[PDB]
C-alpha cells in the first residue's frame, strides 16, 4: 500500500533499453539526468530523453509527488506541455521518461542572458496556449512559475512540474491535501486566506510569470517578507512597473492581479492579447 | 493569522546589530548565511554567528518549519545541541541567529575526508549524549541523520534541524500533521506502516547514523528502491556489515534495528556502550 506502483503497460518501458547519463539537476523536485532510449514509442533507433527519479534521501511525500506527476502526464498532450514518453516502474527504481529541454528551466535560461522583447512576448504566448489547453482539460496547475517552465529545442516553452496539480472538480471521495507547498509570492490572494486554487488563480500566477520574463528572471517582490505580502496585497497594492515593459504589457499583469477572480481574464483572452503585441 | 510572528522579547535581537555575510548553503531547509552579531546575549564585542532565513521562493509550510525550529530551540540547551542566540522577527524578514559550525554538516565533513576510528566513536558518542538530553526533555527528533548534524569548532557534534520535531506526548488539542516528510531510508519500521514516531524510533535513525559515520558519509541501502525497502525490512533483513567497523560496533547497529521498539536500547545505554569502545 502507498509504496506499490501499478504497472501501466501502455507506458511501461524496458529498463535495459535506457542508458542513464549525466545529472541535469537535483533538489526539492527529485533527480533529473540526461539519458538515451532505444526503440521508444514505436521503434527506429534511439531518442535523447530525460529521466526523473527519486533522490537517495527521498521521503514518502516525494514519492506521492512523483506518482502525481506520472498520473497527470499520462492525460495531457500539447506542443507547449512537456511530453511523457514512458516509465520504468518494476524491478527497480521508478523512472519517468519524458522529453528533453536542453536549455533547461526558463528562469535559468533568462538569467543566462541575446533576447529581444519579441521573443519574450512569444515565450509568454506559448505558455498562455499551454495553460489554455490545461484549462480546457479541467486542470489546475497551482505551481505556475518560471522555474517550473522548460525551454526545449528551438527555444520553445514546455510547461512542467505537475506534482501539485489538481482537477477543477475533485473526482475522489477522500483526498488528503498537502498544505502550503506553493511559494507565497506566486499564490493568488484567494489562495492566501481561503486556500482556494482555481484556473483564475493560475492566471494570477501567470501575471507573476510575465513579471519574471520581462525582468529576465527577476525575484518578485524583492526583499519584502512573505509575512507582510498578504497584508500588502489585501490593500490593493501590487508590483511596480519593470524597466523593459510596455504600457500594454504591464496592463495585462494588473488584470491578472485583480482582487475578484471573476474580473481576471481567461487564458483564451490572454493568448489573443499577447498575439496582438507580436503583430504591433 | 499564521503569518504574524509573536515577538518574544527574551530572544529578540536588533537588526542593525547584525551584519549578514556570505551564504553557507541553501535548499529544502531554508537559507543559511554567515554573519556577525555585536553585543549579543549580554554585550562585550561581536560574535561570529549563523543566520537562517526563508528563500525568495518560500512556501507557507517552510515558514511553519522555521517557526517550529524557532520554538524548539528556545527550550533545549545542551553542549551537543545547536544553540539559539536570538532572532529578528519584526520590521523585516524572520532571521534565526544560532551558533556557527564552521566544518558544516556532518555528512559533508565525513565526505571531505584524516580521521581515525577513535574520532568516529567520539562523534557517535557526542550525538548519543545530545539525544540522551533530548529524550529526557520529552522530545522526538524524527529527522535524525548525518546531513542534519553540524560539526562545530573543535570538531564537536551539534544536533540541528528541529523543524520536524515533536513532543513525546502531544500537548495540543488540535495538531495538524505533516505526512511523509522523513526520508524513507531513515524511518523506523513502525513509522513506515503505522506512522509512529517515538524516542525508540529515533534510536532506529541513530543506527542508520552510525552506518553513515563508519562509512564516512555513505548512502544507506545503496540502489535499493525505497518502495522495496519496506517489504525488505519487514522480513527481518537489515544492512550488511561495512568495512571500517568492528564486531562490537556492528552489534550496536543491529540492536537499534530490532523489530520490537521495546527490544531496542535507550540512548542512556548507547552512551555507556560507545564510551567503552573509546576505552578499549
Ligand atoms: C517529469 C519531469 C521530468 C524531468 C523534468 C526536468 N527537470 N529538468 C531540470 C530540473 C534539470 C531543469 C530538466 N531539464 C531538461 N529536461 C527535462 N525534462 C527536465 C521535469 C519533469
Ligand atoms: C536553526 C539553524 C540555523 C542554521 C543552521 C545551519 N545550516 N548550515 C548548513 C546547512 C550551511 C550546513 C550551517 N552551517 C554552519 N552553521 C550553522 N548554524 C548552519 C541550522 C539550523
Amino acid at each position: 500500500d502507498a509504496f506499490k506502483i501499478l504497472e501501466d503497460p501502455k507506458w511501461e518501458f524496458p529498463r535495459k533499453n535506457l542508458v542513464l547519463g549525466k545529472t541535469l539537476g537535483e533538489g526539492e523536485f527529485g533527480k533529473v539526468v540526461k539519458a538515451t532510449a532505444f526503440h521508444l514509442k514505436g521503434r527506429a533507433g534511439y531518442t535523447t530523453v530525460a529521466v526523473k527519479m527519486l533522490k537517495e534521501n527521498a521521503s514518502p511525500s516525494e514519492l506521492r509527488d512523483l506518482l502525481s506527476e506520472f498520473n497527470v502526464l499520462k492525460q495531457v498532450n500539447h506542443p507547449h506541455v512537456i511530453k511523457l514518453y514512458g516509465a520504468c516502474s518494476q524491478d527497480g527504481p521508478l523512472l519517468l521518461i519524458v522529453e528533453y529541454a536542453k536549455y533547461g528551466s526558463l528562469r535559468g535560461f533568462l538569467r543566462e542572458s541575446a533576447l529581444t522583447m519579441g521573443d519574450l512576448i512569444s515565450f509568454a504566448w506559448q505558455i498562455s496556449q499551454g495553460m489554455q489547453y490545461l484549462a480546457e482539460m479541467k486542470l489546475v496547475h497551482r505551481d505556475l512559475a518560471a522555474r517550473n517552465i522548460l525551454v526545449a529545442e528551438g527555444r520553445k516553452m514546455k510547461i512542467s512540474d505537475f506534482g501539485l496539480s489538481r482537477d477543477v472538480y475533485e473526482e475522489d471521495s477522500y483526498v488528503k491535501r498537502s498544505q502550503g507547498r506553493i511559494p507565497v509570492k506566486w499564490m493568488a490572494i484567494e489562495s492566501l486566506f481561503d486556500h482556494i486554487y482555481t484556473t483564475q488563480s493560475d492566471v494570477w500566477s501567470f501575471g507573476v510569470l510575465l513579471w519574471e520574463i520581462v525582468t529576465l528572471g527577476g525575484n518578485p517582490y524583492p526583499g519584502i517578507p512573505p509575512e507582510r505580502l498578504f497584508n500588502l496585497l489585501k490593500t490593493g497594492h501590487r508590483m511596480e512597473r519593470p524597466d523593459n515593459c510596455s504600457e500594454e504589457m504591464y496592463r495585462l499583469m494588473l488584470q491578472c492581479w485583480k482582487q475578484e477572480p471573476d474580473k481576471r481574464p481567461v487564458f483564451a483572452d490572454i493568448s489573443k492579447d499577447l498575439e496582438k503585441m507580436m503583430v504591433k
